[PDB]
């Protein structure tokens, strides 16, 4: 192993489903491909500053670099794109953060980001989207956007079950469907690629459960199940039916009017939480035309991937869109954006995304004060109109800052 | 049959792939469920007016009502949701228009809208989205949005191949995948619904071919292949690879830089058309942050469904979003919106969508003058700020008009 365990740090433990965070926790991190080389260093500095200022030296993170992707090949050798120790370490230290990752073409290499999520069973993809005062947005009222996406992270089409057109496997599968299952619906069975889409009751319910619990835990107004159930009855439709069923069976969901919407009483604030659903295509117009009407979103893997980007663009873009992959044993924080090789190495991209993901990590560890300083700094720097390229557009009088520069601006406004 | 063939009309014929439209063409039409009862009458009046004014009485449409959905059951009896004659008539008269349709819950009834498209093999779902001066939009520069969506209409997950969780079929399919195909990727094989996603070379290429030909025919700047190929390699990825391949093999697509983008020279205007591609999630941010950079869009069934609504909301909403289902033998025009039973029968919804779909129909028949009068009227009425509920929002000084009222406003501005 080429990983070096920090000497002055201590491992975080999980006792009774509750995190036990030391004052010197060891936090593993993956630099990331492309721009990850730009944003990650900015994140480490901003986090260290937030922690240093919040607890005046009482607390401190012991960063431990781990590898995945290109750098892993440089470190562990050719073909070692995702070392087993990397998965071992994330699960063992409970909390980790990663920069963007890119999977090479071919080589029989599976998508590295999806591999991490699925190998660690981090079934929740949590992506909160809200507006930051001063952020240049293409819409008229970005302030109306304040939602939290709970995207199922372990099934759907992301299962990776598919076969190439004209391949022996594809023909074998197509032969079984037409001959044994009597399927006559394939328009062109020749030179036809095939993909499988699974959706289970347990996969659906553990995701929705987390979404409702988060709504209750943070006193949100509603949980909206987004699906395309009118066309995919047994997968997307099942997801919606299972979600409503869980709200009734586990949260005392009560019929609103003649339904289908339910109301769940917040055990804490006594507030009634609305449980509704919207068809995916229609939802894409709704978030733009009636944003204020939506809060927490529970949806399947693919739909969540699309909604994440559509919402982010509403409040400034993917440069300010954080996220987290959460499971029962550990959590891996990461920004919604990619490696943008186009800008890679230029120290020009917006580090806000990975930084706000670190803010989620801090909150997750219970270091809410350090988390609050990051939000304060971010809001201060953006308001000071000292921002990165992606914000400069739709920004008159804004001063352009380099990636590392913006990080410093955040610390300056803490 | 309860259908009455117009006495003074004549059937449109297709000779050499070219439509032969008489001056008194018989045009079949489906009223539609819900609000279809409101918008359809407005459309017939507006179209009749546009035609009457453009050709001063020389030309006239002979409307012939045909049935599908609820009204079909009223006419032909219980269980007759989609009469065979309806499909026969659309194919025979070549050009038809329909209001929104809703499929009942259960009854073993398949989605009626998809049934029409697939039974008639109308593989192209053409949905143009552009801004109309004076239209209240949630974005800052709706005028930058001017795109044309070419959505594959015959395959993808819309094939309707799926099995219910815990069903014998589902278990049989899951057993085959795990046992015979050795699939170990299903996270939860129990209580698991299964759906099949097919994508063929012929289905992909006939759609992309139509998109490029439209770009050439209308001198558009580019064709963008939208896909989620990084995750669905053999379906969405195949679609993108097949699209690029066709541009090269059939349109002399030439490498731009080191690729992957291609350039196709417009045989007519000598202009070079750009053939590029964008990942679906990223594309949803791109249309909002860099609209001007996109023109004609070629995408798969599901992706097209989502993009249609996301784009429409950008220029006023689904109340002003037309569309057409085009095949090799016939075409069925229809708005992107649904039956909105919530507002149904209230004569309050925006008829602009089905009316602009009729404008597409007229253009399709070569009656471009009548089509131009509809655009003129629409632009005039909206500019006069005499609009329907959906526009009134984000409209100060706008006067609210009833559905039928707005139709009259259009005719008044022709
Ligand atoms: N979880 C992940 O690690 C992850 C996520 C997404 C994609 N990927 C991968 O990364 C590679 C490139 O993919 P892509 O180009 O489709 O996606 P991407 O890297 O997110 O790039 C898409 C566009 O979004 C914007 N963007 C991304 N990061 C930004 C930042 N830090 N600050 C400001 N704007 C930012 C830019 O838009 P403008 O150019 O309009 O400014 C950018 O060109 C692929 O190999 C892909 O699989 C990985
Ligand atoms: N091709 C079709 O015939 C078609 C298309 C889509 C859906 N459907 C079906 O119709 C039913 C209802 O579905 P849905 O509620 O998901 O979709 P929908 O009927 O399109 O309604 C969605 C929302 O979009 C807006 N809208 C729709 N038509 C409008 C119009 N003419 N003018 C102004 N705004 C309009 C309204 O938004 P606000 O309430 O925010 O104003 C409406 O409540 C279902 O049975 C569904 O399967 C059929
Ligand atoms: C890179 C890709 C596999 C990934 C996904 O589709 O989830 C990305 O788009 C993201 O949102 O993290
Ligand atoms: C009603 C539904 C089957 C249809 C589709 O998904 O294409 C609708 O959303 C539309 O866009 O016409
Ligand atoms: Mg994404
Ligand atoms: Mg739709």
């Amino acid at each position: 192993s080429k990983v070096v365990v920090p000497a002055q740090g201590k491992k975080i433990t999980l006792q009774n489903g509750k995190l036990n965070v030391p004052e010197n926790p060891i936090i593993p991190y993956i630099e990331g491909d492309g721009i990850g080389v730009d944003v990650t260093p900015a994140m480490l500095k901003v986090v260290d500053a937030a922690v240093e200022k919040a607890y005046k030296g009482e607390r401190k993170i012991s960063w431990m670099e781990i590898y995945t992707g290109e750098k892993s090949t440089q470190v562990y050798g050719q073909d070692v794109w995702l070392p087993a120790e990397t998965l071992d370490l994330i699960r063992e230290y409970r909390v980790a953060i990663k920069g963007p990752l890119t999977t090479p073409v071919g080589g029989g290499i599976r998508e590295l980001n999806v591999a991490l999520r699925q190998e660690l069973d981090l079934y929740i993809c949590l992506r909160p989207v809200r507006y930051y005062q001063g952020t240049p947005s293409p819409v008229k009222h970005p302030e109306l956007t304040d939602m939290v996406i709970f995207r199922e992270n372990s099934e759907d089409i992301y299962a990776g079950i598919e076969w190439k057109a004209d391949s022996a496997d594809a023909e074998k599968v197509i032969k079984f469907l037409r001959e044994e299952m009597g399927v006559k619906k394939i328009r062109f069975p020749e030179h036809c690629g095939i993909g499988i889409k699974p959706c289970s009751e347990e996969g659906t319910k553990r995701l929705v459960r987390a979404a409702i619990e988060y709504a209750i835990a943070n006193d949100r107004d509603s949980v909206t199940l987004v699906h395309k159930g009118n066309i995919m009855k047994f997968t997307e439709g099942a997801f919606k039916d299972w979600g409503y069923q869980l709200a009734r069976e586990e949260f005392g969901g009560e019929l609103i009017d003649g339904g289908p919407w339910l109301k769940v009483k917040n055990p804490n604030t006594g507030k009634e939480i609305v449980i509704k659903d919207v068809i995916a295509d229609a939802f894409l117009q709704q978030i733009l035309l009636r944003p204020a009407e939506y809060d927490v979103i529970a949806c399947m893997n693919l739909n969540g991937d699309y909604i994440s980007d559509a919402l982010a663009a509403q409040v400034g873009g993917i440069g300010i869109a954080p996220g987290a992959n959460i499971g029962d044993e550990c959590a891996l924080f990461e920004a919604t954006h990619g490696t943008a090789p186009k800008y890679a190495g230029q120290d020009k991209v917006n580090p806000g995304s990975i930084i706000l993901s670190a803010e989620m990590m801090l909150r997750h560890m219970g270091w809410t004060e350090a988390a609050d300083l990051i939000v304060k700094g971010m809001e201060g720097a953006i308001n000071a109109k000292t921002v990165t390229y992606d914000f400069e557009r739709l920004m008159d009088g804004a001063k352009l800052l380099k990636c590392s520069e913006f990080g410093d601006a955040i610390i300056e406004n803490m």
